């Protein structure tokens, strides 16, 4: 199977006067590339996919593809939906614009059954010839892709090569790799990057790497090199920032941190996302003090 | 405040050879009208909003509006989104196509904060001059509209007149009406229609009423008249069907029941929704046998 693994960043989408700051977006991606990141994820959850237009999805994906040209960094495009017809179109769309693979979130809100999830992802995988990474995040979607369903999709569909897990369930991560060790388990929860990697996970799709790409990259590469002692020490050091970045719903804290670090111009979201409370703003600033934040 | 209350139906959307069966849709709404229902909700969750195109949304709302002309039955159009800009557009869209009000679900998947939810619904309510009913269903959205947020929205915005609760939380239903008795609490969970109404709830937005409109309507109107013994009797008798209609994710069981009753021609969903298991199909068939199902 063709795979996209390693240290990956769920890119924030900066806004300036209510529009995509395209120059900021490119600068942020180059900052990721220059700090050891192996792939970038445009217009995922951290990138506020929900509130971007289709045109803007296209724009952010094209900017990611363009900025990654001439480097080894791949573009794993966010392209998923709770409507299978739309998911299929978004996958073809992402491939069409130069993405190396797609990250496809489990249908949110309409709670499909396991059978429906299987047919959903089979249609997506059959629509393109590039790698497809499942994304399970039940706290957001209201549904869970079961281990059996993930393993069936991995075995039955050639493009599906693994899953990004954001489920706080290391038991399931054991379940997945004990029964299907060939799949690529990808950490979608920064605080437990190391436990997932030390169990045979092969990458992270990170929120924290927006702010601290060098640290997340080093952690992932240490672990992939089976230097678990060094990977754990970064994971432990990152715990405080990893947790405070979810004091409010992601990406509210990470954008707050990027703004506080001077990495993005304005602390702008699209409704229904908004600035944090005064209190959480201060907590984020407080936690950041112990970390060294690379500039441009 | 202008309100839309009473016995209301979350309309299923019948498909025929992959497209909306427009004839069937109008026929189903006429059947609701003729069995005492006070309002219909086109293109909600039960109507598979997520997998309908914009054009199909227009179409279903127009059929509902047209079918309810010359009757007292109101159209509370499904018009919500997890992007505030889009939810505002859908609200204006529904009003301009003749809807009497809108049902607007809490943003799913991106989990806005309470502050963000307030700004979200404030923007929606300020964009139209027709009643707006909030819809709280945390099992599907991953977020909760808190009692304080609901009450603030009710007090600050003219059009917001209450909330449809699908939260299994009668404590919250007490909290809401004890602190703000002027709001319209609407049951969004058929099994507990009577407890919500007996605490001062003023209507239901029902799944079961698709199949048994006369019984749900009678239950509601008994309760609104404080004939609680008669309303409780129907609620108790309805428990078995109210529960089996969620053996799989709504609207999979209700569409199955409508098909088994001969009320729709095809057991068709749009992916990622799909037919129920063989076993769940049979269980739905058994439970329906206790109930007397009105024809056309
Ligand atoms: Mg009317
Ligand atoms: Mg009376």
């Amino acid at each position: 199977k063709n795979i996209i693994i390693g240290a990956m960043t769920a890119l924030i989408t900066p806004f300036k006067n209510g529009k995509v700051d395209e120059q900021s977006y490119a600068r942020l991606i180059k900052r990721q590339i220059e700090n050891g990141i192996d792939a970038v994820v445009p217009v995922g959850t951290t990138g506020e996919s929900a509130t971007l237009t289709h045109e803007e999805h296209r724009t952010c994906i094209e900017i990611a593809v363009e900025t990654c040209k001439g480097t080894k960094v791949k573009v794993l495009a966010g392209a998923g939906s709770n409507a299978t017809h739309q998911a299929v179109g978004l996958a073809k769309f992402a491939k069409e614009h130069g993405a190396d693979g797609i990250l496809s979130v489990a249908p949110y809100y309409n709670k499909p059954t396991q059978q429906g999830l299987y047919e959903h992802y089979k249609a997506i995988a059959q629509s393109v010839d590039i790698p497809v990474l499942l994304y399970n995040v039940p706290g957001r979607t209201g549904c869970e892709i079961s281990t059996d369903t993930i393993i069936k999709l991995f075995r039955d569909c050639e493009n599906i090569y693994g899953v990004k897990e954001a489920s706080g369930n290391i038991d399931k991560c054991v379940d997945l790799l004990a029964h299907e060790p060939r799949m690529m388990l990808i950490s979608g929860e920064d605080a437990i990057n190391y436990p997932i990697l030390s169990n045979g996970g092969k990458g992270v799709i990170s929120v924290t790497s927006n702010l601290l790409p060098d640290m997340i990259s080093a952690l992932t590469h240490f672990a992939l090199d089976e230097n678990y002692k060094e990977a754990k020490k970064i994971n432990d050091e990152l715990y405080n920032i990893n947790k405070i970045l979810f004091c409010e719903s992601n990406p509210i804290p990470i954008k707050t941190a990027m703004y506080l670090a001077g990495l993005i111009e304005s602390l702008e979201f699209r409704l229904p996302l908004c600035s944090p409370s005064k209190e959480n703003f201060a907590k984020i600033e407080e936690v950041m003090k112990k970390y060294k934040i690379k500039g441009f």
